[PDB]
């Protein structure tokens, strides 16, 4: 049986070896809907090469590289299979692995879906908190693809292109938080603070309406109710990086002024992302964990699972995928209202794209 | 007959006259929690007096002062007489008004809640969404008056030190928010924007880890998920001063960058306060919908009315002090939290006041 509806899995990716950082960072330095740089074209290469260094090293800390699409693939598979089973209707499904910078992209994954003759595409973004540089890019790109091969989708579109409350998605942090304060000495269980870590925003981006920030906040508070207010908490963002004004307070600086002032039980939760990655492998493990943590007399940190293959998770994805799919869903309330000090023309065109689909 | 439960409604206040304004600013400037000043003593007054011709200006413009008493007062009230149904054990209930910086003040309060003999005594601040600005000033003044008193309290206290979800907060949000997309045309409702707008905070205390932003976010998902999304939204900040940074998007660039890119109908939702007070009459009301908008070309601008005397908000009061006194606590488990990059001394000792609370 022929796939009748591809669910396109979005995300930013990463470099599944040492020897495709290079690319990653050059198909990212070229992205105008996240950043602006004089001849770009030409120092967009040249700053990939000078990074690639320093990115494959923190690559290779971690392993030889990203394991975001086996963990992608893994959510995906589980999702089909149950989507096979919630909605018969429109079976059977085949998810599609959208990258932005990296193999499969967004553009070869369209390509994929479109020769496969689907019936619908679902564009599922795989950031439950919405971020124009994340989900928006994905969108962008999305709506850039067909504008650029110069013709319309053979496809029925419509996009998941937030759910930062998602009850399972909630259930699935609880647990992973549970689990790991169960890691914790007995005796220091109830001294633990929690440190929600999201990746961070310059504030130019947070100034101009981005949605991400009150999202994010929003999952925090759901995750915290859910577990009863336990232990203290307190929503921090790391991977700052530049001499701009960046979101905070910083992940990395908040564990050291947690430890300076006898708080070193510290557990640490990624609450903007489903899978490891570079950031919760090698910064929060190793650069924060294991060096910065060390350095400041720190008794336990340790940091929560990241939702990667739990089978709940899986459940998460179908359940959001059959419930957009009965409600019609052209894409969120949200995603109907840009950026009040948006500059890109793209995000219009972008919304009116899946605003205006048919069906 | 006499008193036996005191509920101290915290609140910075307002100038309730023209003639207010000087004190109100000095006893602002004077106030460590608050700020830091070099030769501060002498600046305070320096300052307080070069801004109270413009400030009594703008109260000027709103009748001539603050109304928060009138509403602090009346909600008090109703609080009170649910209280002493809800809760006859610990009947007869009081309130007593401490305002930060006018009359009333704190230290007032506290001087006649003990007077009268007391036996507990509950700090509920005012303010839904904490920050150490506002709810932790009023907080550390309670610390410091029985700290210079050299006395301790002879009633028990704890505190209600934040309530951004209480379920009856947010449903007398949705309900003002709905009455008021009631007001406006009923071709342009679909069309309207939702603007939630609360004080906006210094990058300085955003970044030492002040637990405000994250709060208030989950205050506008909560009252957005009521509303099922009905509209889009963004939250954005008001009242920055000066030309350090502060968190964004501003509530007036938002507005006129909304109209700039045709979202001409906007409802503007105050979300960290209950009240009217200089930021709704004066700032929203007056410097945004009549002036600026105006010139931006708004088609429609709404603000949605301030609990004040909403009877459902006076309900929410009552159940949250009845909760708290059936649970015994003695404060959030948040406040047992400082901020990770916390520089003030007090805030430790104000959090031990109340987690070393008898009882
Ligand atoms: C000016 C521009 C940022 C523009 C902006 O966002 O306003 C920044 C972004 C990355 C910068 C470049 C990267 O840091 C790589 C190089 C760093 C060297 O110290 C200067 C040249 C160098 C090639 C930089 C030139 C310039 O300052 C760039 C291009
Ligand atoms: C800052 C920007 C998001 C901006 C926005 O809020 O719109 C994010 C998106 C992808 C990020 C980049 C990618 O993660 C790839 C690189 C990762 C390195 O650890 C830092 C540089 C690095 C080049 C990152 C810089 C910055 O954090 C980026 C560019
Ligand atoms: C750190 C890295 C340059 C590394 C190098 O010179 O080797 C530079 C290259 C392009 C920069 C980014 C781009 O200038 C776009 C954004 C500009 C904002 O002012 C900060 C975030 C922002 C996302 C920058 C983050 C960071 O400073 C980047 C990623
Ligand atoms: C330097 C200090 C801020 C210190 C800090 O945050 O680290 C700021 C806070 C308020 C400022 C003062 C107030 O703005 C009032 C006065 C304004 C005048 O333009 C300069 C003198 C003036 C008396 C200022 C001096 C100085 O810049 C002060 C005292
Ligand atoms: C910025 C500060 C909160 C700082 C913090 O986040 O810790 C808030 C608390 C009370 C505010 C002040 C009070 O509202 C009184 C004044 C009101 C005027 O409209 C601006 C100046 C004014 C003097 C305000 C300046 C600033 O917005 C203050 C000082
Ligand atoms: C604007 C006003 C001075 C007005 C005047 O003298 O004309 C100054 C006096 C003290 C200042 C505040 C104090 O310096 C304390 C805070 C310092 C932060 O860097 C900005 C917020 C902050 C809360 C300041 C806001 C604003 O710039 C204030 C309130
Ligand atoms: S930058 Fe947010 S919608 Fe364009
Ligand atoms: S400044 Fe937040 S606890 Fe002290």
């Amino acid at each position: 049986r022929k796939p009748k509806t591809g669910i396109l899995m979005l995300n930013m990716g990463g470099p599944e070896t040492l020897g495709d950082v290079h690319d990653f960072l050059l198909r990212l330095f070229l992205d105008r809907d996240l950043m602006t740089l004089p001849i770009q074209n030409k120092l967009a290469p040249f700053i990939a090469k000078r990074l690639t260094p320093k990115i494959q090293e923190q690559y290779r800390r971690i392993g030889g590289g990203s394991p975001i699409k086996i963990w992608t693939s893994k959510q995906g598979e589980g999702m089909v299979k149950l989507l096979d089973e919630l909605s018969p209707n429109t079976a059977p499904h085949k998810y599609y692995i959208g990258f932005r910078y990296v193999h499969p992209l967004t553009e070869e994954a369209i390509e994929e879906m479109e020769r496969d003759g689907l019936e619908r595409a679902i564009a599922f973004t795989q950031y439950p908190q919405y971020s124009c540089s994340t989900t928006g890019s994905s969108l962008n790109a999305i709506y850039r693809y067909y504008n650029q091969v110069g013709r319309k989708p053979t496809m029925k579109w419509s996009t998941i292109d937030r759910w930062p409350t998602h009850h399972l998605l909630i259930q699935c942090f609880a647990d992973h938080i549970l689990k790991e304060l169960d890691h914790f000495p007995l005796e220091k269980r109830s001294e633990v603070v929690i440190l929600f870590s999201a990746h961070s925003l310059p504030m130019s981006v947070v100034n101009r309406g981005d949605p991400y920030p009150q999202e994010v906040s929003a999952t925090v508070q759901k995750v915290m109710e859910r577990l009863e207010y336990c232990n203290p908490y307190r929503l921090v963002w790391q991977s700052k990086v530049g001499p701009m004004p960046w979101l905070g307070p910083q992940t990395d600086e908040s564990i050291k002024g947690l430890c300076e002032r006898g708080r070193k039980n510290i557990l640490l939760v990624p609450i903007a992302f489903t899978s490891d990655h570079i950031e919760t492998l090698y910064e929060l493990d190793i650069e924060y964990s294991q060096v910065l943590a060390k350095e400041c007399g720190v008794e336990n940190i340790r940091r929560a699972e990241s939702l990667n293959g739990n089978p709940l998770f899986s459940k998460a994805l179908a359940d959001l995928v059959h419930s957009h799919i009965q409600s019609n869903e052209l894409c969120s309330k949200q995603l109907t209202l840009s950026c009040p000090l948006c500059v890109n023309p793209v995000c219009r065109e972008t919304k009116s794209f899946f605003t205006s689909q048919q069906l």
